[PDB]
């Protein structure tokens, strides 16, 4: 059978254990998440210009009765309900947030003549909807300044919902960002990350008790066009004190924590501390499972300590770009200390263990937070997990290899699987044993062993169905939203298979030219490039950049600021026009006839290079070997 | 039986295949490695001041007959003999190198009044011995300048063998380094890295056909005290043109390639290009298996391209801090192009594959260099490997997790092993099957499956002996020196068990104070720190630094430039005296009585904190679960 199964007796027991272990009696977050509520719109339904739906919350109604469901980890269910506390809120005098209109929050700070806005959600429609709610309740005011707290799409993505380029061009609107913002906002492993993200975000799952229920730092991500307008002003060095529209702001740069470009904000008049995405209502990711570079827990901890000693000590309210605020100086001091020691403990104790010989394959089964950190709701592994972050720290310092040469040169899973199956007496015998293990509630073992059979025999329905059943129990048990979604998406694909039916101008415009060509080098089909050699001078006059492109030894090189008198072709095109070509907004033929694409030398080389560029299928297999 | 076994028939066949696949007819390296030889001392034996032996080459005599040995990959054997071409060499007019006195080379450049020296080997005794050979053959000359090509111990370690602090202090000797040198020269995962390095370096193996034979970039690493004298001058930005003792030097910074602080050197008078450790006689590591952060192949490739377009185009000789030079402009241009496209192809094609859904557990079995790159001796995987570097690139962008939730929350190997064994019919049945697989030459499979049995039953001699036999065949087959050494060290420990019998003042002095306390936080025993809280102001007047130390929530924090009026204790000590304490060169009691260690507040806190500090056993288990 191919439909979700009820929670097993072992899964039920695991949920009861969560309740026994975690401080459910501490319900203060429920008060915090409702404090200062101005308006919760009755229903929320946000639409995109093309008619698609950007965001809606009606799919979460099953959570509203607040009744426990054993197919959901009760800690995650608690977070799931708190994230449904959406609408317009007062944080402090003249500081408001619209929460639950998208994954992130959007913050409106009262200036003398308009709003200073912090962040802009993921897509213009959600941002626009938030601004409309603000105007209905507080009165319409022009937005004078938009500040990006950091370089992530759930924060800069909806900017065109608030302001337009002509406002920025005229100086009516300023955009403030931490130094390094443009370099960090925008690729090379994009298809792999996006496809792996369908698991983490559970994009194929229904919203419900046996599907997606929450995304930890918010309900989920709004769907729509991605916008991005470049900053007009950057916060340099350690930070800067600015006055915006009569309001004093202190910006504290925290480079290389949750994002390479990030800054906390202190508002001294309100004694309000906006902790960007450094401190949120959950342990955050040191490693995002969809795939990204490992983050620096050591710096993350130190920057939280820096904020504590500078501001925390005088703060009356602390708030963030995800989740809800926390009021009271003693509460804020403790949250800052604990979040600082959370990242610090994860870092320090992973390394303490590693230095004792505990490997990347063992550390998550050994490392446990001490009670003082374990027993706070904002330290729970909803977004990041202690388990995956400990392995992340270890991977950052020691790498993927566990040091045991048995594992140094491993056969691909699909190549060793047939032998595992044979050694275990064949598929039927393996299933018999795995089913007995399943009946004992040993899901973490079952998913490892039955995965071998699925890889040996991807058309073995019985194997896929058992693997799916065990993964699903693990998803029900998961406190982590990303783990849950991944387990349930894996079950879904094992049961149903992968779909057989299957661009942002601003994002492309933000991409450095060198990175664009690095990406084109990634698209290069090695088979097509084999034995070829060509050099092309590329000139981009609007941005005043020159690149030397060299294809040789089945590799595309690009080099900024150099030209070769020996290149076989010289090509001139504005970066703006190159952008349009890639976005299919203009044809190369029309550009050549307009005199916008120019060439000397052999007119064919760039075309020949383009013809070697391959493509990537989005729906590649994950839970089985490639079809 | 517990002694090395002969190469199997499959291993022999694998060696013959290497010969069929690789260009052994290309023997030009043999001429290159002998070119400009001035003196090869008859025997080489270098001793340390305490009487220990730093370096000797007599253990490699078995290689001298040049006869093929099937327990050594013939490509590695070729490299092993070329690395035995040691002694004093002329590279170009007034440019000499002493090769094979240590892992790295040391370079002497004739100035008007003395030597400009590039790098200093690993330990003073080897450096001193190299200088003595130089003086015997070319005449004794003062060393006026020492340049560190980059921030690695096999390059700055022997500096005290050449110069002393009073020479630097008086300005008689200058030390030049790339900007960032001191930050990159010096920890947190040190015990784990060092212990894992016993495998990579094969520190327990004899020198011989069934032991250690070479270390790729050199024969091995000299053993002795580690020295380091701080630079007096840093090469800033992209680089700088300097004149040293009448000789013109162009320094090209290449930050974040083989080392975070590295610079190539162009010598325009001799048209000589010293490629630091960017281009050597082998594919280098993107990931060193002993464990370290993943290196940036993209930047590595671009920096090689930058050197090519700036200098390569006019170079007559190219040489490096490891291995031998290559003469002739056409040869140099090709080597630079190929090394550039080597790192570029590894990067680009790993990502091309990953974007198609190929995982970190599959990529090394899919990625292959094109013939133009595969068929050059300096592109062979002696130091780095295509296999481990491809997985490294993938790990850098996507992380350790393959995206399949079967693998998201894995049981530790020792906890799932008992079940693998049971499912496979028990130990005897598993061995029976594994022995048949062994008889078919399926070593990569045998080491994966028998490893399960060793982990289930670490005292099962029969299992350990088979695992050892299979690993050993893999070590014999390995072209990579680190892989070979690791496979043979694993066999050694399985057969014999781990030893049951078991500081650099300069290195400690080079360590930032914050990093020192970060390291102390890593030593913190969480059990001992539980429930404790303390704050200590630490003042270090000689360096003018203040730190706030806070222990809370089982985590030690240190914060530069802040002090707390609420700290329970204030401690004052020069960093120089703190160094001496840690090195056991002075007792804390003697320092307090000398007035060199001062305290206000509760005199006990720092002592209490120190008492919570744990230690790490060096010889932790790798190939079995912890004893
Ligand atoms: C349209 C893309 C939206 C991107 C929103 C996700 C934020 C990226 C950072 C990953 S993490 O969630 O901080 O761990
Ligand atoms: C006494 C320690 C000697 C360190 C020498 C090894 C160099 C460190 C860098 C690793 S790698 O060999 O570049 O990949
Ligand atoms: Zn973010
Ligand atoms: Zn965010
Ligand atoms: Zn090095
Ligand atoms: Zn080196």
């Amino acid at each position: 059978t191919t439909a979700p199964k009820p929670p097993s007796a072992f899964t039920v027991e695991a949920q009861r254990r969560v309740e026994a272990e975690l401080p459910f009696a501490d319900r203060a977050d429920f008060e915090r998440a409702d404090r200062g509520l101005i308006r919760r719109p009755e229903r929320l339904l946000i639409r995109n210009p093309d008619g698609s739906v950007a965001w809606q919350l009606g799919g979460y109604d099953f959570l509203l009765d607040g009744k426990p469901r054993d197919s959901i980890n009760p800690s995650l269910q608690r977070q799931a309900l708190l994230n449904l506390k959406y609408g317009l809120f007062e944080v402090a005098e003249g500081i408001y947030q619209v929460r639950g209109f998208d994954l992130a929050n959007i913050t409106f700070i009262r200036g003398d003549s308009g709003w200073i806005v912090v962040d802009t959600l993921t897509t213009p429609a959600t941002a626009r909807a938030a601004y409309e709610l603000v105007s209905r309740e507080l009165g319409e005011r022009p937005i004078r300044t938009v500040i990006y707290s950091h370089a992530h799409a759930d924060h800069f993505g909806g900017v065109r919902g608030l302001v337009e380029p002509q406002q920025v061009a005229s100086g009516a609107v300023q955009i403030i960002a931490p130094a390094g913002f443009m370099e960090a906002a925008i690729v090379l492993a994009g298809n792999a990350m996006m496809r792996r993200a369908t698991y983490q975000y559970g994009t194929q799952l229904p919203k419900g008790p046996q599907g997606q229920v929450d995304m930890a730092i918010g309900k989920g991500l709004a769907r729509g066009p991605l916008s991005l307008l470049a900053p007009t002003r950057l916060i340099e060095g350690e930070g800067e004190d600015l006055v915006l529209d009569g309001v004093p702001f202190t910006f504290q740069n925290t480079p290389g924590t949750e994002s390479p470009a990030e800054m906390n904000i202190w508002l001294p008049r309100q004694k309000a501390l906006l902790m960007a995405e450094n401190v949120v209502g959950t342990l955050h990711n040191l490693y995002t499972l969809r795939g990204a570079e490992v983050r620096d827990a050591l710096g993350w901890s130190k920057y939280i300590n820096q904020a504590l000693h500078r501001f925390g000590r005088q703060a009356e309210v602390m708030f963030a770009v995800h989740n809800w605020p926390r009021w009271g100086n003693a509460e804020i001091v403790e949250v800052l200390e604990k979040q600082r020691d959370l990242y610090g403990y994860l870092h320090d104790q992973t390394l303490h263990l590693a230095n004792q010989g505990v490997t990347i394959g063992q550390v998550h089964n050994r490392l446990r937070l001490p009670p003082s950190l374990d027993q706070e709701w904002y330290d729970r592994g909803y977004h990041g997990s202690v388990s995956h972050n400990a392995r992340a720290v270890l991977n950052r310092y020691l790498g993927y290899y566990d040091g045991n040469p048995a594992t140094l040169d491993p056969l691909s899973p699909e190549d060793s699987a047939g032998r595992y199956v044979e050694y275990m007496g064949g598929a039927e015998r393996l299933l018999e044993q795995a089913r007995a293990s399943y009946a004992r509630g040993e899901y973490r073992w079952v998913v490892e062993v039955v995965n071998r059979l699925v890889f040996a025999e991807p058309d073995n329905r019985a194997a896929r169905e058992l693997q799916a059943d065990a993964l699903e129990q693990l998803g029900y048990q998961a406190e982590n939203a990303g783990w849950r979604n991944s387990y349930l998406s894996a079950a879904y694909e094992l049961r149903h298979g992968v779909p057989r039916d299957q661009g942002s101008a601003d994002a492309l415009a933000a991409m450095d030219t060198g990175l664009l060509f690095d990406y084109l080098g990634v698209r290069l089909d090695a088979g097509a490039a084999e034995g070829k050699a060509l050099s092309i001078n590329l000139r981009l006059p609007d941005i005043g950049e020159n690149y030397l492109l060299e294809l040789k030894n089945s590799h595309l090189n690009n080099l900024r600021g150099v030209q070769s008198e020996d290149a076989g072709q010289t090509v001139s095109i504005d970066r703006a026009d190159l952008n349009r070509l890639l976005l299919k907004e203009v044809s190369a033929v029309r550009l050549v006839f307009e005199g916008k694409l120019k060439s000397s030398g052999n007119p064919l080389l760039l075309g020949q290079l383009f013809g070697m560029l391959g493509d990537f299928d989005f729906w590649f297999d994950i839970v089985t070997p490639a079809a």
